[PDB]
Parts: C-alpha cells; sequence; structure tokens
C-alpha cells in the first residue's frame, strides 16, 4: 500500500518510497546555507542571506539535504557562519529541529553536509573534526553504517555527509576532493561515484546552463543506483540587489522547475537551492519531489 498521493505532502514525502531505494538514486531537495534566515542586517543579506525560513519550515516544504557550515568557538561549541558572518544559529539547535522533526515525521531522513566554513577560534581547546565527532557525532541519531546507504536504515536517522578532513568515526558519506568552484566527479567510498556541480561564482547564463547539463546526465543515468548526483542551483553574490543570492533564486528557481515540468524525468538528483519559499511558481522543490513518481 503505497501511492503518488504521499508525494504531495511535503513533511512525510520519504514514506511511500521503498526502503530498498538508495538515498542517492531519490530525488531529494535541499537547502544552500540553510542557517542564514536570522540576518537583518541589510549588507549581510544581499552578500550572504540564502534563505528565509528557519529550519523546520525548510523541512515542511520538502527539502530534506542541508548545508550545514560551521566555526569552531573558543567554548569548545560549534556555531554556524557564512564566510565569515556569526549567524546567531548554533550546530546544536540545527541537530535539535532535526531531531524534531524526525519525531514528527518518523518516515523521512535528514541528510546534514558538515563543513568548517571558518579558521578556528584560538581559545579551543580541540580540532575542529575532533570537536565535532566526540561532542555532536556519537549521538545515536547519526546513522553509523556507510556504503550506499538505503532510505530504509536512513529513516528517523540523520545521515552525515563529511564536507570536513580528519574524521575518524564511520558513518555518513566520505570526505572527498572537492574542487573550487567546479562540475567534478570522483568516487565516494569504494563502489560509490559521485558528480558535483559546485559552480558559484559564474555568469548567469553559465550557471543555468551547468544545472541543466548536469541535471540532463542525471536524467539520462537513471538506473544507476550507486552515482550520486549533487546539485547547486544557487550562486553567489555580486553585492547588490541586482545579483543577490536572492535576485539570482528568483529567476533559476522557477526556471528549472519549467525544465523539469517539461522534461518529466524519472530522476533529477539531490538539487540544493537558496530560498525555499512559495513566492515563485513552479515550485522547484515540489518538481524535484514529484520526480520520484517512477519509484513507487
Ligand atoms: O565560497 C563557498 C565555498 O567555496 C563552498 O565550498 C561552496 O560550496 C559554496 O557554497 C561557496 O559559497
Amino acid at each position: 500500500t503505497s501511492s503518488v498521493n504521499e508525494l504531495e505532502n511535503w513533511s512525510k514525502w520519504m514514506q511511500p518510497i521503498p526502503d530498498s531505494i538508495p538515498l542517492a538514486r531519490i530525488s531529494i531537495p535541499g537547502t544552500h546555507d540553510s542557517g542564514t534566515f536570522k540576518l537583518q542586517n541589510p549588507i549581510k543579506q544581499v552578500w550572504g542571506m540564502t534563505q528565509e525560513y528557519d529550519f523546520r519550515y525548510q523541512m515542511d516544504h520538502g527539502a530534506r539535504i542541508f548545508d550545514i557550515r560551521g566555526r569552531l568557538t573558543d567554548d569548545n561549541t560549534i556555531v554556524l557562519h557564512a564566510g565569515p558572518l556569526y549567524l546567531y544559529v548554533t550546530l546544536h539547535e540545527f541537530i535539535n529541529e532535526a531531531k524534531q522533526f524526525l519525531k514528527d515525521n518518523p518516515s523521512e531522513t535528514i541528510i546534514m553536509s558538515l563543513k568548517k566554513e571558518y579558521e578556528d577560534m584560538k581559545g579551543a581547546e580541540d580540532s575542529f573534526s575532533s570537536t565535532f565527532e566526540k561532542k555532536y557525532f556519537v549521538d545515536p541519531i547519526f546513522l553509523k553504517t556507510e556504503g550506499n546507504i538505503k532510505l530504509g536504515d536512513a529513516r528517523g536517522k540523520i545521515v552525515l555527509l563529511k564536507r570536513y578532513s580528519g574524521s575518524n568515526e564511520p558513518g555518513g558519506y566520505n570526505n572527498f576532493y572537492w574542487p573550487d568552484n567546479e562540475t567534478f566527479t570522483t568516487t565516494v567510498n569504494q563502489n560509490a561515484n559521485v558528480t558535483v556541480q559546485d559552480k558559484y561564482k559564474v555568469s548567469y547564463d553559465e550557471k543555468v546552463k551547468s544545472i541543466k547539463d548536469t541535471m540532463d546526465e542525471t536524467m539520462n543515468n537513471s538506473e544507476d543506483l550507486n552515482h550520486l548526483y549533487i546539485n547547486f542551483t544557487s550562486l553567489s553574490s555580486g553585492g547588490t540587489a541586482w545579483n543577490s543570492p536572492y535576485y539570482y533564486a528568483s529567476y533559476i528557481n522557477p526556471e528549472i522547475a519549467n525544465y523539469i515540468k517539461q522534461k518529466n524525468p524519472a530522476r533529477v538528483g539531490w538539487v540544493i537551492q537558496d530560498y525555499i519559499n512559495e513566492k515563485w511558481s513552479p515550485l522547484l522543490y515540489q518538481e524535484v519531489i514529484r520526480a520520484n513518481k517512477s519509484l513507487i
């Protein structure tokens, strides 16, 4: 008993997908720079703000991947940053919002990308990777198994995507070489391959063209269960209302939403977008979620 109807519930949309499907096969929405939603100062906004609603809102609109950027403080906690900007959000804060969401919707999983976003503060006693793994990761809410992670094992857990070096604890997707401002393909673990389009800081026209190109490769490779396709629709700021990430997102999100509607693909990858909201139609995350219809 599973139906495409259940894909319309953005809060439980992973429920009808068979537990045996690998997460990499599933088309999943994500948020880029997920924790920038408390910024108010206007200069901070045009340069660094990428979301306007809190974590629970993002999850309730179907996002399951979260781009968590951390900094180690002098009291040995990890807080959220966007470049050099403090975000007034802590790492525990996000995990607790994830915990609450997973308790309310135990059919779902949360994929958390963690990256070290800025140099450690001098007063800290340990390294970023060690602090994160000893004080946050050993928590049982994080799934500790590896391989080509299946949804069934991830339900009710947080699945870590390591974008930091130094890991000593198994679990999640291993760190891998992530060249700056490129589209690239490498290995995740033995037997799993990954393709990432992260051309931030590129002309608008090259950005849209790279989103579509990499989605095309996902589309035409829909039944390769081992290959991760990660597609950042976000674009870095130019410093003004004419090129902030808000301006760009107000055009790219519906542009890419139409592209999916138009192509009715069986797979579109892990689409990480700025400003998930209800302002621009068609809704990108909605079209990404519906692209899983063929899995039911
Ligand atoms: O400058 C950052 C950084 O280089 C990250 O690696 C990338 O993922 C983008 O978010 C970009 O904004």
